[PDB]
DNA sequence: CATCTG
DNA sequence: CAGATG
């Protein structure tokens, strides 16, 4: 956790680059198990050979660990930090819409910067365009005090459209968090479930409402159940308009709201121990359901949940206020 | 995983 | 349809 921090980190840079610049997934994958093992490892790796000793740790990695331990640095790491090509790919990639794949193409065409991007707005698609338009705003975190106004909004219009809607703002917002990065809304309706055959309108009508009153400004992606957009809190009395914010909205069968709802609330960490404990308590849990684990090895059967309450209970746990879901 | 591009 | 993105 700090004993092998450097090593784990360099390995991480190294891993990252494989995947992003080069396309060495295998190699890339290599750095990752390595870092994961050297991460859990209890002592102070004093050398390469010491590390080699681990699974995941081969000769190459070992070599690296050595040079790194030997001197506060790594050549290859040094060479990568310079190389403008590598840097460019790391940067283009910040644009929502551009991944490595694409980060690669554009570079090979000469688009390496933001400007390049603007000039070549033609080669970009819709999402990327948006991303480009809001690069800045995209990176600003969401101050909790804003979230409240936002939540305040979605929740009223959702209501107006249908009294039966049930929206929940999950995420870190939901977890206490002073600021968050995106707004995720969970959505269900009594009239939408496991079996029931669809009702896309369910998701569409709200989306519309939101843009009706101008809270949603753009559409990144709109499906029958998942919507990815951009939104903004109405600028008050002209002087300080708000940044454009990322927002996702998801339709869920009413029969698996809470699992989902619970689940998005995270944190990853809160998740697992819950999952793990659930496993003890004789269960199973995922994004949509909880299930009584048979003994034959495994087994299913969607336990019936009417709250986050019904869940914990299952696993015979203490109901965790959202804040306390930290880990 | 669900959505988009091409 | 494979392949990309979040
Ligand atoms: N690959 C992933 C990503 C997320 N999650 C969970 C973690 C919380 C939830 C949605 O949260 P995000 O917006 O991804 O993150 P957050 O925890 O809300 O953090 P923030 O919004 O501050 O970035 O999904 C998961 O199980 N697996
Ligand atoms: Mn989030
Ligand atoms: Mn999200
Ligand atoms: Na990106
Ligand atoms: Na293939």
């Amino acid at each position: 956790e700090t004993l092998n921090g450097g090593i784990t980190d360099m390995l991480t840079e190294l891993a990252n680059f494989e995947k992003n610049v080069s396309q060495a997934i295998h190699k890339y994958n290599a750095y990752r198990k390595a870092a994961s093992v050297i991460a859990k490892y209890p002592h102070k790796i004093k050398s390469g050979a010491e590390a080699k000793k681990l699974p995941g740790v081969g000769t190459k990695i070992a070599e690296k660990i050595d040079e790194f331990l030997a001197t506060g640095k790594l050549r290859k790491l040094e060479k990568i930090r310079q190389d403008d090509t590598s840097s460019s790919i790391n940067f283009l990639t910040r644009v929502s819409g551009i991944g490595p794949s694409a980060a690669r193409k554009f570079v090979d065409e000469g688009i390496k910067t933001l400007e390049d991007l603007r000039k070549n707005e033609d080669k970009l698609n819709h999402h990327q365009r948006i991303g480009l338009k809001y690069f800045g705003d995209f990176e600003k975190r969401i101050p909790r005090e804003e979230m409240l106004q936002m939540q305040d909004i979605v929740l009223n219009e959702v209501k107006k459209v249908d009294s039966e809607y049930i929206a929940t703002v999950c995420g870190s917002f939901r977890r206490g968090a002073e600021s968050s990065g995106d707004m995720d809304v969970l959505l269900t309706h009594p009239s939408f479930t496991s079996e029931s055959t669809k009702q896309p309108k369910l998701l569409h009508q709200v989306v519309e409402q939101l843009q009706k009153v101008h809270f949603i400004t753009d559409t990144l992606s709109k499906g029958e159940t998942k919507f990815m957009g951009v939104c903004q809190l109405p600028s008050k009395n002209d002087e300080k308009e708000y940044p454009h914010r990322r927002i996702d909205i998801r339709l869920i069968p009413k029969d698996q709201y809470y699992c989902g709802v619970l689940y998005f609330t995270g944190s990853d960490i809160f998740n697992k121990n819950m999952r793990a404990h659930a496993l003890e308590k004789g269960f199973t849990i995922n994004e949509y359901t909880i299930r009584p684990l048979g003994v034959t090895g495994v087994a299913g059967e969607p336990l019936p949940v009417d709250s986050e309450k019904d869940i914990f209970d299952y696993i015979q746990w203490k109901y965790r206020e959202p804040k306390d879901r930290s880990e």
